[PDB]
RNA sequence: GCCGAGGUAGCUCAGUUGGUAGAGCAUGCGACUGAAAAUCGCAGUGUCGGCGGUUCGAUUCUGCUCCUCGGCAC
């Protein structure tokens, strides 16, 4: 192509330019907004915590969210503004999706970190979709989303609530130790790290509970100094969820906060929403079968769910109707006998009709049992025995008169 | 980035030693039922992944690509 139009804009090409048809379809999909989409939950699920938990100044929260931003970011943005050196590994063409040499599809939300600073925000969140060209397996995929967050602080406030003897210039000419920026102070550092570590420890528990195995491991980031990587154990093996550290000053000073300090952090909604929901193969996140997108109904974000596998095989539906016996009979009783008699491979049951006979005045119910194996395709003959093993069981043990 | 397996009716797949293709589950009408299910009778469906190539003729053979799945690995 001579050019490529993405969002009311067309971009030239070159040996950098490498966007595939496949990938491209996705862009603008903005999944972290399909409301009842796991990814979105984690957004308010996280948007909320911060709303309640923090509010600097009056009733205006300090963490102002941005959930709809242009993935198509310049280059200076995604790399340069974050002090990322030239020829740095992560600038490999076969890792990033470039439109042209100077414009690409943000590899990380950390790309906006600079603009927002410059602007005026001193505290914010950015939830979006990002791309990274790579494999496609259980835990990796062309496209995913990130929730990034950032907070700054005032020199007369970082400390403040301290034995008010202001002999604490939030930063000097020291030196970069594996523990602080050459232009930072231990007291200042140790604090925000606490806040950053703090805010995060707090935020996690809120989401997961307080029975989560979590630790910090030291790491590296071109745009943060003390860098830590929050990992979370579950299933027996420790998994990872985010990246964070204080903010690199140069980065800040360059922007519009020559006299401030702060921390940044961005997490992977797929990662979180995967443990928090027991969805194993990231890919599923792009499934459309009701059997999926719905498992995440709930009238409350903070509510919890536990992914039901979901077999991609022919289902074999049968119906069973019976007249109800007076006085004793509750729905959940019949839902268990089904799940008891030939259960384990039922997937779903629905009440498809409540008929109150006009003359006998006896009630009838019609349940729709959706048989469906997870490994093979089930035959009518294989099933029926099960269904039948419920017709002569539903009677005896439930006290119904079987319309069959 | 590399190595292997594949893209065929809604879903899962089989087949044609090359002459435009099926089985199970699902779907539609009839009977039965207040309405269903099961049951019995009848029926339908696919540009057989996209582009070229060998051949009288390809979904079946070759060459490329796109996509999917898996295994190794940056």
């Amino acid at each position: 192509g001579s050019v490529v139009e993405l969002l009311g804009k067309s971009y030239p090409q070159d040996d950098h330019s490498n966007l595939t048809r496949k990938v491209l379809t996705r862009v603008g999909r903005n999944l972290h907004n399909q409301q009842h989409h796991p990814l979105w939950l984690i957004k308010e699920r996280v948007k909320e915590h911060f709303y309640k938990q923090y509010v600097g100044r009056f009733g205006t929260p300090l963490f102002s969210v941005y959930d709809n931003l242009s993935p198509v970011v310049t280059t200076w943005q995604n790399f340069d503004s974050l002090l990322i050196p030239a020829d740095h590994p992560s600038r490999k063409k076969g890792d990033n999706y470039y439109l042209n040499r100077t414009h690409m599809l943000r590899a990380h939300t950390s790309a906006h970190q600079w603009d927002l600073l410059h602007a005026g925000l001193d505290a914010f969140l950015v939830v979006g979709d990002v791309y990274r060209r790579d494999q496609i397996d259980s835990q990796h995929y062309p496209i995913f989303h990130q929730l990034e967050a950032v907070r700054l602080f005032s020199k007369h406030e970082l400390f403040a609530g301290i034995k008010d003897g202001e002999s604490l210039q939030l930063f000097e000419q020291s030196s970069r130790s594996a523990h602080k920026q050459e232009t930072h102070t231990m007291e200042a550092v140790k604090l925000v790290e606490f806040d950053l570590k703090q805010t995060l420890t707090r935020l996690m528990a809120h989401l997961f509970g307080d029975e989560l195995e979590i630790r910090w491991v030291d790491c590296y980031f071109p745009f943060t100094h003390p860098s830590f990587e929050m990992e979370i154990n579950f299933h027996g093996e420790w998994l990872e969820v985010l990246g964070c550290g204080v903010m690199e000053q140069q980065l800040v000073n360059s922007a519009g906060a020559q006299d401030r300090i702060g921390w940044a952090f961005g997490l992977g909604l797929e990662r979180l929403a995967m443990i928090l929901y027991d969805i194993p193969d990231i890919r599923l996140f792009w499934c459309e079968d009701e059997r999926f997108l719905k498992q995440f109904c709930v009238s409350n974000i903070n509510q919890k769910v536990k992914f039901q596998p979901l077999s991609k095989y022919p289902a074999v539906i049968n119906d069973i109707s019976f007249w109800l016996p007076s006085e004793n009979y509750a729905e959940n009783d019949f839902y268990d006998l089904v799940r008891t008699i030939g259960g384990d491979l039922v997937e779903k049951v629905d009440l498809i009709d409540k008929f109150v006979h006009p003359k006998t005045h006896k009630t009838s119910h019609c349940y729709r049992i959706t048989y469906r194996h997870m490994e093979r395709t089930l035959s009518q003959r294989e099933v029926r025995h099960i269904h039948q093993a419920l017709q002569e069981a539903a009677v005896q043990l439930l006290g119904v008169e079987g319309r069959f």
